[PDB]
């Protein structure tokens, strides 16, 4: 996979409290824009994607419409999230 | 502990697709006024408890402003969904 190593190593342990900027597909200054709105932590935002029913259209159009995510940004969250979930949810 | 056997099977294996009448605390009847608000599923319920950072006095007040809940069965869903959370999240 071209993904960064970090997809593989979040998906590989629980996520604790490890900031909203380290899901992958959040950029440094997408993180900062996500944490103004009330997401500091990234199990705020685990929540919203639980609440979505992991409907990826809606998911995707949550994220680029809450911050402005390109579509190849997206692809990655939902990926990242719904493999997490396959391992622990 | 005076719990059902559920709290203890509950927070002993995945929660799956299990209806939220599921959740300990939550009776037939509570559940149907759930489901009818949007939560057809547990974890949906589950993600409003991540929602409010796991806060009790946020997360009692909105099960028993949600559905009329009594101080008893909101504390059963704490800890059923705290314990639950050290488990898995």
């Amino acid at each position: 996979m071209t993904t960064s190593q970090k997809h593989r190593d979040f998906v590989a342990e629980p996520m604790g409290e490890k900031p909203v900027g380290s899901l992958a597909g959040i950029g440094e200054v997408l993180g900062k824009k996500l944490e103004e709105r009330g997401f500091d932590k990234a199990y705020v935002v685990l929540g919203q994607f639980l609440v979505l029913k992991k409907d990826e259209d809606l998911f995707r159009e949550w994220l680029k419409d809450t911050c402005g995510a390109n579509a190849k940004q997206s692809r990655d969250c939902f990926g990242c999230l719904r493999e997490w979930c396959d391992a622990f949810l």
